[PDB]
């Protein structure tokens, strides 16, 4: 179905130069205040596990997780911080590739 294009997007996100903040869950023991500020953490590796398991009913639930990744990034990180700057590049990349398939 749709979800073949989700694998293309997820694979390209996973291998993108600016993906290093999003390849694994934020470790809250290492990031002060993260556990308190971000209610629903999300990251690329969690989406890959869900997608392999087939846990995405629609291309839209996949996109909701992807946008959750970048909403969380913008909530916690200043736009001029290193993680913030990476998040912006990754978010614009996502919605660019997303618009080219849907
Ligand atoms: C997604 C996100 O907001 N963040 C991700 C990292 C992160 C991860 C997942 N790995 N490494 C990081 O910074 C160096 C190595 C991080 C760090 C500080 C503040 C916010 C952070
Ligand atoms: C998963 C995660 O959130 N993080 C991982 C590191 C990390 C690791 C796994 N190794 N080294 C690191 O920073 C020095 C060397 C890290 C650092 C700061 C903030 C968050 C971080």
């Amino acid at each position: 179905s749709d979800l073949t294009f989700c694998e293309i997007i997820l694979m390209e996100m996973e291998s993108h130069d600016a993906a290093w903040p999003f390849l694994e869950p934020v470790n809250p023991r290492l990031v002060s205040g993260y556990r308190r500020i971000i209610k629903n953490p999300m990251d690329f590796s969690t989406m890959r596990e869900r997608l392999l398991r087939g846990g995405y009913t629609s291309s839209e639930e996949f996109a909701a997780d992807a946008l959750l990744v970048f909403d969380n990034c913008q909530t916690f990180n200043e736009d001029d911080s290193e993680v913030g700057k990476a998040g912006h590049i990754m978010r614009r990349f996502f919605e660019s590739r997303w618009e080219e398939f849907y």
